[PDB]
């Protein structure tokens, strides 16, 4: 009843979802699916309640009659007078990062080089970039764009799949789930990191988090940011300080969904749920935190202080804002309204 079920994506956010069942005395519960759209039919036929979502796949749940609930928020050095659930989300920044040690690689020259996105589908790691490559190309065949990339969720015999690694034995090659290698934020990095790919799609904090000793990680240990460069659309290269004025787009931050009858419920057990164990909460340091999973981003980011209300009640639209969402539309054109599944 107040009973939330929560569906995790993949076998390692089934394993942080357990422990946080365990922790709360069942109030909430878990569902496990191999992928984010199973999850989501999960909680259309109602067998789960919940999960976080990237703005990517909040456009797919949205037509689906799904609503967001809340989004997490990071923490800004603007607005600083509100409390983190009650402060507005400023959203993240799309960015293409590279090697400086691979002089002469510009937004410009991006053809038949190596790509690592974070899945497809998602917003920083697939719809910008894709989106933006399609209209500069004028074309569809944004399967032929990169010699070879990872791209998870892709087809695993094409070119789009070559990249990806699979798990520890070599299993599960492109799956978009963490048991990919390359999957997410991360992965997608250590795609860049360790030179499989020319380029990265992710978002700005992703470089801040994985370099200078930040992350701990055997790959990223030694990575440092002065060894990176962001690709700017004039053509230009630019230090990773310089995110806020060479980056793709701003992109909406991933938000937790539910079906709009269970969205009330859903909203009332995660405040509470984050007043336990989220930033600063009564168990967190000491018995179980939220927000954590040593840089692998499960669940929710590891970088969020909070999780937001919302003020405005908005829409899937509204929360997505109509920029970005004329360009997953016009993205969408290429691969007629109706819910996917
Ligand atoms: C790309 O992503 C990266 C990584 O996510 C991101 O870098 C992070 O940004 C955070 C802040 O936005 C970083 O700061 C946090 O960590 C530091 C550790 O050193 C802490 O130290 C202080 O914290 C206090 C309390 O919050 C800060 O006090 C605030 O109040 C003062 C009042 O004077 C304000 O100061 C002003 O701020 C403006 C705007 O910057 C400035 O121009 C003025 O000159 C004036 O000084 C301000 O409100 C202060 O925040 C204090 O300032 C210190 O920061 C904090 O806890 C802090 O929150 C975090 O460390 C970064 N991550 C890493 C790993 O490096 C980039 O910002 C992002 N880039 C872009 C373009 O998006
Ligand atoms: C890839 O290419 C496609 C195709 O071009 C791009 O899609 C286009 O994106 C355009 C920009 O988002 C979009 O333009 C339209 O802009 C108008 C005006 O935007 C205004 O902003 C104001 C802020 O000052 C605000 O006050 C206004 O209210 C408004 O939002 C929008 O409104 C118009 O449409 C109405 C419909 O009847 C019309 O009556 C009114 O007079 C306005 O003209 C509109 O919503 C829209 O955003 C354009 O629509 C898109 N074009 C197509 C063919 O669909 C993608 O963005 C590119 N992809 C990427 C990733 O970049
Ligand atoms: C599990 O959920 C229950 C219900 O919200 C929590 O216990 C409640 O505590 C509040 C006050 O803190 C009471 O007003 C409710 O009556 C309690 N509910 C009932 C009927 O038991 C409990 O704190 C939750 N456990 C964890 C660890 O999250
Ligand atoms: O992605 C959009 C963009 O307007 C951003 O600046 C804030 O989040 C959303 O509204
Ligand atoms: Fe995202
Ligand atoms: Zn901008
Ligand atoms: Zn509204």
């Amino acid at each position: 009843y107040t009973r939330v079920v929560w569906c995790a994506v993949g076998p390692e956010e089934q394993k942080k979802c357990q422990q946080w069942s365990q922790q709360s005395g069942q109030n909430v519960t878990c569902a496990t699916a191999s992928t984010t759209d199973d999850c989501i039919v999960l909680v259309l036929k109602g067998e789960a309640d919940a999960l976080n979502l990237d703005g990517g796949y909040i456009y797919t749940a949205g037509k689906c009659g799904l609503v967001p609930v809340l989004a997490e928020n990071r923490k800004s050095s603007k607005h600083s007078s509100l409390d983190c659930v009650l402060r507005p989300t400023e959203g993240y920044l799309a960015v293409a990062v590279v090697k400086k040690a691979n002089e002469g690689l510009t937004w410009n020259s991006l053809k038949d080089k190596k790509s690592c996105h974070t899945a497809v589908d998602r917003t920083a790691g697939w719809n910008i970039p894709m989106g933006l490559i399609v209209n500069q190309t004028g074309s569809c065949a944004f399967d032929e764009f990169f010699s070879q990339s990872c791209a998870p969720g892709a087809d695993p015999k094409s070119r789009l799949c070559a990249l990806c690694a699979g798990d520890d034995q070599g299993l599960d090659k492109c799956v978009p789930n963490s048991k990919e290698k390359y999957y997410g934020y991360t992965g997608a990095f250590r795609c860049l990191a360790e030179d499989v790919g020319d380029v990265a799609f992710v978002k700005n904090d992703t470089v801040w988090e994985n370099t200078n000793g930040e992350s701990t990680a055997d790959w990223a240990k030694n990575l440092k940011r002065e060894d990176f460069r962001l690709l700017c659309l004039d053509g230009t290269r630019k230090p990773v300080t310089e995110a806020q004025s060479c980056h793709l787009a701003v992109a909406p931050n991933h938000a937790v969904v539910s079906r709009s009858d269970r969205a009330a419920h859903v909203e009332q057990v995660l405040l509470h749920q984050q007043a336990l164990f989220g930033k600063n909460g009564k168990n967190c340091p000491d018995k179980f935190c939220l927000f954590k999973s040593e840089t692998k981003n499960l669940l929710f980011n590891d970088n969020t202080e909070c999780l937001a209300k919302l003020g405005g009640r908005p829409t899937y639209e509204e929360y997505l804002g109509t920029e970005y969402v004329t360009a997953i539309a016009n993205l969408k054109k290429c691969s007629l309204e109706a819910c996917a599944f």
